[PDB]
């Protein structure tokens, strides 16, 4: 809880002032904790931040569990999952803190460890989509892991770089992509 | 030089550190110049940046033409472009900086119009490839602009978010993508 209170406050601080601007000092004081306790729990602001990210990852996964029920078939889950990825990121408060962070630890190969266990978790969502797709003859992929890393990165690119259009066009392009992609698997 | 030495240091810092990460102070101090050195041509920092992007875009689009000749069919031109995208030293090594600049200059509509031509030179390569593929009957695509953007963005994704894993693994994926994509247009 004192740990949970720190992550909560830290998350808000980041959302409000971004990664670089937030200090562990602010965090310590606002969560009514101590430099010692924050050290014992996270060691560094970077670690603190990766922990928020993990928690955030969990929530996303959980939501997806409830949300994927609106998609009977896996072809549908693929369509749905990509759209959510697009819309939900449009209004995600942490997005900017993430970007600061990511484009700040691109050089540090130390963070590359947890940073990757995290990304892998996101790819599993797709991995599951495709596997189940196989066991239902929705398509036939023999290199799932591969197709999974590809979708995850192709879709995130559309989400991250399309930024330059009206939300409708984007959902449109994204659905066109999902269409093409799922097609080239038959 | 100087007007071309600034650009040199700037590009270097933008790539290495990041957009916000580097400021008009560092650029000058590291280029053996003065603050006044910027006014007529390089007014604002965002102008100096939008500059470097134009250069790099041209340098990459040029390298591409001096190399697409190794591809007879457009089907091959598609695959190639994507692979080269992973190996170049032009434009793509700045995506991270670009992503920030778009999260700190998306409001000021002074940019959304300023570097609007930049978004076209980026999707142009695929425009030609996809259009010329129609004439050559390699495929039948009606919504070219869509596909060009979908592809341009998906690809930038595979390139930007795999920057840490084995270059061969990268090129392998990029190829399975190109494979999957084009096959979905038929
Ligand atoms: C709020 N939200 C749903 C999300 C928020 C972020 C991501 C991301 C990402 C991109 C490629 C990945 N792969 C395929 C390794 C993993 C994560 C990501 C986006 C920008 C900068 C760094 C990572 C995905 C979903």
């Amino acid at each position: 809880n004192l740990k949970d209170k720190i992550l909560g406050v830290a998350k808000e601080l980041f959302i409000k002032n971004g990664y670089n601007a937030t200090t562990t000092g602010e965090i310590v004081k606002l969560s009514e904790s101590s430099k010692g306790n924050l050290y014992y729990h996270f060691k560094t602001k970077e670690n603190l931040f990766l922990e928020i990210l993990n928690i955030e990852q969990s929530k996303w996964q959980e939501q997806w569990k409830k949300e994927q029920i609106k998609a009977k078939t896996n072809r549908e889950k693929f369509y749905l999952y990509n759209e959510l990825s697009l819309t939900t990121e449009y209004y995600y408060p942490l997005q900017n803190a993430i970007i600061e962070f990511y484009t700040e630890y691109y050089k540090t190969n130390s963070i590359n460890e947890k940073m990757n266990k995290l990304e892998n978790k996101y790819i599993d969502a797709y991995h599951v989509i495709f596997k189940e797709g196989n066991l239902n003859g929705e398509w036939s992929i023999n290199d799932v892991n591969a197709v999974s890393k590809i979708a995850a990165n192709a879709v995130n690119g559309i989400v991250t770089f399309t930024h330059e259009q009206n939300i409708n066009e984007r959902i449109k392009l994204m659905n066109k992509f999902s269409q093409i992609f799922l097609n080239g698997l038959s």
